[PDB]
């Protein structure tokens, strides 16, 4: 007998439940609908669905009012629509988390075994006629085909938004804090424990690690002059295992807290520049507080880079990220009055959903220099022999590429996003559409209307058969993009709840936390809510070259 | 030069903080107050502070209204009294956590090392003058002495409250599921991850373990039966670590999920009781739905319980020691329009203070024995000998002890009395009266005004000193305790905030969860709904004996 909750007949978030032998019934508790589906919208649900604009629509206006905007973004109506946009979209993501790779059901399992990803739907149950559930051939595309066929960049389609190389990389960075697959427990799991913005791929992720990583004294960071210029410690003081490539483990051979943080000049680099910055902070508070230990000065000033980064990500990341004309801002007492849980889980979905690697360019222009992969790629000096100033001037200089639209990762990478389709399917993510649904949006109607043209399009059709069918990560980087945009719509509808979701769910941003002693000193407050890259960078540095998350000019 | 944080100079919940050398800064933020110590109650702050009673007042309404309450009891006016007592008593424990044994200050470390127990107050600096900061002598009473001369029973106090055996374990039992000190790492850590109502004391407190007790069948628990009765299986078949003494190992010798839960007939007993139950949820589930596996089976039945026991801790447990003629009632949906944060995280104050040792008796009664403790600990057939029905109608029926008033300790367990006050002091605990401020009291005026009487109130003078040195532990122990009743009052007003934070905040009670397909059925929610401790019992034995957590008559 066909397992009922294959054909996903709960809409609007109802809990799909075997009943006995064949039947089902689906469990409508405060989803604002009631009926054997819930499709029966409550008194105000149907108000709320009769006066609520396409989200299509408000991505209009938050784009537009060249003017509207800049007088809404010099009043008090800025914060409101702040809090607006926060509130409504991280009211989406269930909190406490819900299900995970093992149970799609509420478990006190999945609540404390911080190790499983967590899911936002359940999975497609293991014995449903087709791969996706209902509809579909009994066969997915071949990845490998779906990849270079419709991912496979030809010509490079550079971000219209003027994105930069300098915020690729960071994005890359600051994305592995949260994001660590473990191959040894598999797919749906993760080491990156913490779950969020904790910088543990700074300050490593387990205690041991973070001492052999820590100068335990003034509660800096170790680390290792060249040319005079602050760099990290190389293993050979930091006792900590790391993935440079077995030739040079000694000198040049940098631990950071983010194991892989070698294999890229870019990540290494920020690596850096956080790192040059913590420090940069104890000296700092040290001067306010003699009378402070160690691991103080060293707690202390994490949680200031905790903040700081949140700032940033969120008033300059999102921001440009976004290419709205509201002024982001990053201020935690507007949530102080709602009812929010300060607690994240990292989803599955989401992380699918951050497969930006289209990002990447061609090559590395450098000044006159132009490093291929195989130049880049695991070299181990490009770093020390440009400086931080300097190459962080040529990536801020450096178009990235649009990450949507189709056919734009790189084929040296394109093998990633091979294995995320792969992946996704070992995990059985539910239907693209029907992740469209519970994101509150409409499902496609068919792949012309999802791709803006017809070639892919309708190729698609022949393979998925039924648009219903199409996968959770195609569908993304194959929708079509935004006018003039980085990226589809999908993305931000799906991307932002989660985003922000955890940006905000950070303990610091509680009311608890938010002091100026959990910062001790007012100091230390107003660098978390001043930070700014151009700040980021320049303040560590000799000198201040161009940076920015977008290309000048 | 003194480290003015020993004076407490901070009011209101104020941080204090070190600035320079010799100086330090309070951080009223958000306590209600402004000024150098937070001592200048904002308009509101100072309208509340006028306007409210004492707190010695409401216990006596809440205890009084014979009619008054019978009417608000079948009224609305119950919930709302309800949805009242909750808010107010649980806004108090900060949450996110704030401190542990090793940081007297917000920290990513403190926020996520779950081992670290937590603290409500900071410690008393390893710097100041005095062990308390700055009153007292050189050095605290001979804790040894501190005991025998006024915790150690002489002639048995009874509690007037009618409390009863039957309810005295449970307690424990109950209670240990959260409070598992590491002797390994030492104080200040605890091994029962989880903080809380997750019956890590039954489904064992880690994942092996679980396993190694699990059924694998139709998502039961392992068992043996014995005289045709269900009981905990052995170790010859649930390979677990335990703590029975080196004797027989082998038959007799059970696991259940608590280490050590087989040195007390009590323990086991109720271990086996619940376990006795979850089958029994289990039998129910599968009849709903074959179709589900074992895991599911297992993780739903495992709720059910968590719901079951939050229910009958407060409408029942929490009850019967109150003494309140308003009837208590558990329902998550009254802080569903409040600014809750569901997640616990045991503080060592916490454990300190549910120390109620002196709930034990002299004796242990069964119909015509007595057995002592010699007879009574650790012995090991007279749970199956006598069978559960008959052993908790043995309980049910006789007198706890007096919790307070002093004095009240039997001299077998009196030890542990002592390690508490040689632990707080490892510990670092504030001085008694430092934590009635903390927790919206005043602070006693002097050791005549703490007792009821004179005789030990100048004896513990001439040991202390000064009222302010009192300890915390000592302090509760000693209070005079209200009219007739278990103990004083710093004993509620200290304890239901740490007790409600941590029954209302297990995430089963958030509206994310707080579902019937999270129990999946509405035969699951009606039991979490519905239990009792007379249900307990008499659904999982043959007959109903006589079951209460207070004396019969
Ligand atoms: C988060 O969740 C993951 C699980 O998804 C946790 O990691 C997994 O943990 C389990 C348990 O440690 C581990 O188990 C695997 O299963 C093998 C099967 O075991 C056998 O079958 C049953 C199970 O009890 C027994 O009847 C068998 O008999 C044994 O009985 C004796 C008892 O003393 C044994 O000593 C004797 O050897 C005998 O075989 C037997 O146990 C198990 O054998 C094998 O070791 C294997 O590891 C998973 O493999 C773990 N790995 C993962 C990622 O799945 C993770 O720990 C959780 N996180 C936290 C912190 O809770
Ligand atoms: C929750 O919090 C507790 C801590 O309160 C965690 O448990 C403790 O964890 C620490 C770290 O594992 C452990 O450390 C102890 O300290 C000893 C001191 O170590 C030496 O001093 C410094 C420290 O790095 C080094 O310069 C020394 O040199 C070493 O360098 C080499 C690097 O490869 C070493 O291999 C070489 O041996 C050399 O000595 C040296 O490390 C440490 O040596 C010793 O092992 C000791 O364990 C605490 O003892 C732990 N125990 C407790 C309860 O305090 C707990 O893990 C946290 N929970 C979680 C999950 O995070
Ligand atoms: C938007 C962020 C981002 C960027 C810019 C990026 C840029 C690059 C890049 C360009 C220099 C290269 C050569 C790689 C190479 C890899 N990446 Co990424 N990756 C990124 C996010 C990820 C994520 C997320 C994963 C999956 C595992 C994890 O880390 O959680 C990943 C996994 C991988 C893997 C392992 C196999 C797999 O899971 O498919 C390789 C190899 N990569 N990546
Ligand atoms: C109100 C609950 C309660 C009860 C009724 C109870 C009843 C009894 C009892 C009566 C039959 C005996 C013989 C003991 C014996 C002990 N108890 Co308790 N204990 C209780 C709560 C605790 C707590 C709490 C601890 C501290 C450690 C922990 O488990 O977290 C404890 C610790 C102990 C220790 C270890 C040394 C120490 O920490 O002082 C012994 C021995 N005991 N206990
Ligand atoms: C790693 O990067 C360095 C530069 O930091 C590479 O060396 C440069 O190579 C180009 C041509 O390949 C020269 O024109 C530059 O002058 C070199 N820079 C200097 C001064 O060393 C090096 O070849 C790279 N290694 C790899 C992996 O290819
Ligand atoms: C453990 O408990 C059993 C009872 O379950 C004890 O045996 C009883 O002992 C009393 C006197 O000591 C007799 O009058 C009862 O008739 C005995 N019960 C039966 C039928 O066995 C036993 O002595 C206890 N063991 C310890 C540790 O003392
Ligand atoms: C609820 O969802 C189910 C599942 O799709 C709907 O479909 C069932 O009933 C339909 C109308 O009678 C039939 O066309 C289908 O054969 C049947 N499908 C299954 C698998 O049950 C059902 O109609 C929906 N009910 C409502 C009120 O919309
Ligand atoms: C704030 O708290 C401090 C600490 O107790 C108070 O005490 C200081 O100032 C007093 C009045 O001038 C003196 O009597 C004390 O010597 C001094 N103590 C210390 C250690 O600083 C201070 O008065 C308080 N201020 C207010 C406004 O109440
Ligand atoms: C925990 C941090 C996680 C993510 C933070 C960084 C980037 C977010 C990733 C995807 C977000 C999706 C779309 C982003 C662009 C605009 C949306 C943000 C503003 C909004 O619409 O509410
Ligand atoms: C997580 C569960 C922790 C504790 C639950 C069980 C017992 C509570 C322990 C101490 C509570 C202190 C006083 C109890 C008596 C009355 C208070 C409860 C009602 C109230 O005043 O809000
Ligand atoms: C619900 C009350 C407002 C009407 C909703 C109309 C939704 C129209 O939808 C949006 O309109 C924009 C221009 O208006 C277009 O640029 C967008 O592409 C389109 O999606
Ligand atoms: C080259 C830069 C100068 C541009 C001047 C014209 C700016 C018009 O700007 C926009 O015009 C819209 C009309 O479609 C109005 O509805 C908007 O409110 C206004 O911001
Ligand atoms: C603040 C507005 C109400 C007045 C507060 C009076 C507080 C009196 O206090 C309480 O009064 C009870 C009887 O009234 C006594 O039984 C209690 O022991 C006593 O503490
Ligand atoms: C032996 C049981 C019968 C008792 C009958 C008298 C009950 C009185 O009961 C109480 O009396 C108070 C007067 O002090 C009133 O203020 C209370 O409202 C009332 O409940
Ligand atoms: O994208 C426009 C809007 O779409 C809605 O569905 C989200 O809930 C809003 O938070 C968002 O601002
Ligand atoms: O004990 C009476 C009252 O005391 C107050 O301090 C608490 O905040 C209330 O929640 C409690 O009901």
């Amino acid at each position: 007998p066909v397992n009922p909750c294959c054909y996903y007949p709960c809409q609007h978030q109802g809990i799909c439940v075997r009943f006995g032998l064949d039947r089902y019934q689906c469990d409508c508790t405060r989803t604002g609908y009631s009926g054997p589906n819930c499709t029966i919208p409550e008194i105000w649900t149907w108000l709320r669905t009769t006066l609520r604009p396409s989200p299509s629509f408000i991505h209009f206006l938050l784009t537009h009012g060249r003017w509207l905007w800049d007088f809404v973004n010099a009043t008090f109506i800025r914060d409101t629509l702040m809090r607006l946009v926060l509130t409504v979209r991280s009211n989406l993501i269930p909190s406490p988390p819900t299900y995970n790779i093992a149970h799609d059901y509420i478990s006190w399992e999945s609540f404390s075994n911080v190790s499983y990803y967590t899911r936002i739907l359940p999975s497609v149950p293991r014995d449903c006629p087709t791969p996706m559930g209902t509809k579909g051939k009994k066969q997915l595309p071949d990845a490998e085909f779906l990849s270079r066929r419709f991912l496979l960049r030809r010509k490079f389609i550079p971000d219209p938004q003027g994105t930069n190389l300098m915020f690729a990389f960071f994005a890359q960075h600051f994305t592995h804090q949260f994001f660590k697959t473990s191959g040894k427990m598999g797919p749906g799991f993760t080491k990156a424990l913490g779950h969020g913005v904790d910088l543990g791929h700074i300050y490593g992720d387990n205690l041991e690690r973070q001492y052999q990583l820590r100068l335990f004294k003034d509660g800096k960071l170790k680390y290792q002059m060249l040319n005079g210029e602050v760099y990290p410690p190389s293993v050979e003081e930091a006792p900590v295992l790391m993935h440079y490539p077995r030739g040079i483990p000694p000198q040049s051979q940098m631990a950071v807290g983010q194991e892989v943080f070698g294999l890229l000049p870019g990540l290494m680099l920020y690596a850096t520049i956080w790192l040059r910055e913590h420090n940069r902070v104890c000296d700092l508070l040290k001067a306010e507080h003699p009378t402070w230990g160690d691991e103080q000065l060293f707690q202390t000033a994490r949680l200031i880079l905790i903040g700081e980064t949140i700032k940033i990500v969120i008033e300059e990341y999102v921001q440009q990220l976004s290419g709205y004309f509201l002024q982001l801002k990053f201020d935690p007492e507007l949530l102080f009055g709602a009812q929010f849980q300060y607690r994240n889980r990292i989803a599955m979905e989401f992380n699918q959903l951050y497969h930006w690697h289209p990002l990447m360019p061609d090559s590395f222009r450098v000044g006159p220099q132009d490093y291929s992969y195989e130049q880049f790629l695991f070299n181990t000096s490009m770093l020390v022999d440009y400086g931080v100033e300097a190459l962080v001037d040529a990536f801020s200089r450096q178009p990235a590429g649009r990450i949507g639209g189709g056919r734009n990762i790189d084929h040296h990478i394109l093998h990633v996003a091979v294995d995320v389709i792969k992946e996704s399917r070992v995990l059985r993510l539910q239907p693209f559409n029907e992740y469209r649904k519970r994101f509150g949006m409409k499902p496609y109607t068919s792949f012309q209307e999802l791709t803006g043209e017809k070639e892919m399009a309708a190729e698609l059709e022949e393979l998925y058969g039924d648009i219903d069918a199409l996968e959770f990560y195609p569908g993304l980087l194959l929708e079509k993009c935004h006018p003039n945009s980085i990226f589809g719509e999908s993305m931000i509808e799906m991307g932002a709840p989660f985003s922000l979701k955890g940006l905000l769910g950070n303990p610091i941003c509680s009311p608890e936390y938010w002091k100026a002693s959990t910062f001790g000193g007012e100091v230390g407050f107003n660098l978390v809510k001043t930070a700014t890259l151009k700040k980021l960078v320049c303040l560590n540095t000799k000198t201040c070259p161009y940076v920015s998350f977008h290309v000048p000019d």
